[PDB]
């Protein structure tokens, strides 16, 4: 009707993401004091021109809502500089991660561990992952001794680096367009409840308008190529609707797997399970099928050398 894509002998209609689908960037800052007290607390060096890349995307995509999901202990002057950025660029909306409610996606760690202890103990002795069982029982024991109410959100809230960025990235994309409405962003043009979202890594340069994308069941992700290898990546995630069943599958894996990774399980696991890229299927074929491709998305050049 408007396109079709094939993977593992199943046809998937290309669903449109209209030119109003918001863009999303993420900046979670551990050390905001490294920036001036009156500076936008986003990295903007010639090695990492992230603030420039966000602005350049907002300049190109005039009609489209541009989200910047931020977190960290920003000074009063750094929040005013972020407030001023939303004024210089009408389509830029700064969303503080602390202003969103993720409790509907949460689960208690004690519930996950008990489920898995019961699942593993039902198995016969000749198939039981005896190392994993001991580790889970150990993880449960530390929860009951230190923080018996610890959940996926509270535990991920304490982690450092990418694992906490990746965790909230998945949950924001499950909210989709609703997240801008929940955060009380005014003047979001054509932004609909139940609407999708397009996450972009800040090291990527938009050089032209995306227009309308056509993606298999309304989802696609970045596929990175390094040397002669390719890999599913979370550097780009495009969904045409809130609560996309492939990301919902990724969350269900987080709710059942004892040490679920937001990237490996929440995105790669969710996608693979959803489209039946089983272990007996061609990973390379799935990458070509699910890959987000657009002529106006440019890979970071600053990385490169001889």
């Amino acid at each position: 009707s408007s396109g079709s894509a094939n993977f593992a002998g199943v046809e998937y209609p290309l669903l449109p993401l209209d030119q109003h689908t918001p863009l999303l960037f993420q900046w979670f800052e551990r050390n905001p004091s490294r920036f001036g007290e009156n500076q936008i607390p986003i990295i903007n060096t010639q090695q990492n021109p992230y603030l420039n890349n966000i602005i350049n995307a907002a300049i190109i995509e005039k009609e489209r809502t541009i989200g910047v999901l931020v977190d960290g202990n920003f000074s009063a002057g750094q929040k005013k500089a972020l407030a001023k950025l939303e004024k210089q660029y009408e389509n830029i909306k700064v969303i503080y991660n602390s202003d969103l409610d993720y409790s509907m996606y949460d689960k208690k760690l004690s519930d996950i561990y008990l489920e898995n202890i019961a699942k593993i103990e039902a198995q016969p002795a000749n198939v039981r992952d005896e190392y994993l069982l001991g580790e889970i029982k150990k993880s449960l024991n530390e929860v009951l001794k230190n923080n018996p109410e610890e959940s996926l959100v509270s535990s991920h809230d304490k982690r450092l680096g990418h694992v906490r960025f990746d965790f909230y990235r998945n949950l924001f994309l499950l909210k989709g367009s609703n997240a801008f409405l929940e955060a009380g962003k005014h003047g979001c043009h054509h932004l609909q409840p139940g609407g999708g979202c397009i996450y972009l890594d800040a090291d990527m340069l938009l050089t032209g308008k995306l227009g309308t994308l056509y993606l298999p069941d309304g989802i696609a992700v970045h596929v990175s190529r390094k040397g002669n290898s390719m890999s599913l990546e979370n550097g780009i995630i495009a969904v045409n609707r809130s609560e996309h069943p492939a990301l919902k599958k990724g969350l269900e894996i987080m709710h059942s797997k004892p040490y679920g990774d937001p990237y490996i399980d929440g995105v790669c696991g969710g996608l693979r399970h959803y489209f039946n890229c089983s272990i007996r299927h061609n990973y390379e074929e799935f990458c070509n099928f699910i890959e987000f491709k657009h002529e106006h998305i440019f890979m970071d050049t600053s990385s490169l050398t001889i």
